[PDB]
């Protein structure tokens, strides 16, 4: 039968059950890694860790009263931690709206617990958000910064797979994936390299600070601890391409194509990445170096509907040509 599709039947069941379409259609699962790599370049370990946890939960091998999976993502800023959480929410649960992000730098000071589970009588951000979306990826950023009382509420989710809010009713977390992140150790490494410490001292200092914040009792609850890597030059080039996709899409609406020389792509990659911020500068580099002078060319009619535009490097920056 060809007229009524899988998605039609999943959609009706989803609307009636609250179970996301992609969850109901999970099996119709082996490809999860390939799907995640559509958006996340490199960080293969992270992707496999996440996919393995999900496979174990689906195969009935894990505790049904704990979340689907829980991870700590260590390593530097701007190399894919958030992109993977987003991509995982969109993939498992059909939208990025299914990613709940919590910045622990906003939960350092004691009363912040109320902000999470609700003020004491006389609701909470998290508990309300998870009540209404039980199928969600929950991203806690900079977990070491959490006030201890906030830290303990996370431990309850890991241990119990649920929370009781201030109203005294349970909120279910058994269908969540928990991703914790921390930058710890990364500025210390750069500081060591700047001050010319020996590898020995750099390593010892990183281990000290990790031991200080993350104890076995905590770490043992997680499916995996993953250390994200810095990105290679090639990986940044592939990210540049991903970040040009929407621009190409808009250009193609006027049948304009963009043909970047290798030097051009490397020009954007070099400017759009650094050790401190990872690939976070890349978006505005593209905007300033490519989209703005291209806009000018189009508005002057030097670039026209149908044109194929070679983008190269000139002295002042990127240069544009049409054959
Ligand atoms: N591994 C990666 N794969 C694809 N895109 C990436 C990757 N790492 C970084 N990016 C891109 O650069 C940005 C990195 O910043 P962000 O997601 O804010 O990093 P963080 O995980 O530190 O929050 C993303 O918005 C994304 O477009």
């Amino acid at each position: 039968h060809m007229e009524v599709t899988e998605e039609d039947i999943a959609e009706i069941v989803s609307r009636w059950t609250g179970i996301p379409v992609s969850k109901l259609l999970e099996g119709e699962l082996l490809r999860l890694e390939e799907e995640l790599h559509k958006r996340v370049v490199g960080q293969d370990e992270a992707i496999r860790a996440v996919a393995d946890a999900i496979r174990r939960a689906r195969a009935g091998l894990k505790d049904p009263n704990r979340p689907i999976g829980s991870f700590l993502f260590l390593g530097p800023t701007g190399v894919g931690k958030t992109e993977l959480a987003k991509t995982l929410a969109a993939t498992l649960f059909d939208t990025e709206e299914a990613m709940i992000q919590i910045d622990m730098t906003e939960y350092m000071e004691k009363h912040a617990v109320s902000r999470l589970i609700g003020a004491p009588p006389g609701g909470g951000q998290l508990t309300e958000a998870v009540r209404r979306r039980p199928y969600s990826v929950i991203l806690f950023d900079e977990i070491e910064k959490a006030h201890p009382d906030v830290f303990n509420i996370l431990l309850q989710i890991l241990d119990d797979g649920r929370l009781t809010d201030s109203h005294g009713r349970t909120v279910d977390f058994r269908n969540t994936v928990i991703i914790l992140t921390s930058n710890l150790g990364s500025p210390l490494i750069l500081e060591g390299l700047q001050k010319g410490w020996p590898y020995e001292r750099i390593r010892d200092e990183v281990f000290k600070v990790l031991q200080q914040h993350f104890r076995p009792e905590f770490l043992n609850r997680l499916d995996e601890i993953v250390v994200f890597r810095p990105l290679t030059k090639e990986q940044i080039r592939q990210i540049v391409e991903i970040q040009l996709s929407y621009l190409r899409a808009r250009l193609a609406e006027k049948r304009i194509s963009l043909e970047l020389t290798e030097a051009a792509k490397d020009f954007l990659a070099e400017r759009g990445y650094d050790p401190v911020f990872g690939a976070r500068p890349l978006r505005r580099v593209i905007q300033r170096e490519l989209e703005t002078p291209l806009a000018q060319k189009i508005l002057a009619g030097e670039v026209k509907e149908g044109d194929r535009v070679q983008v190269d490097v000139g002295p002042a920056g990127l240069v544009f040509a049409v054959p």
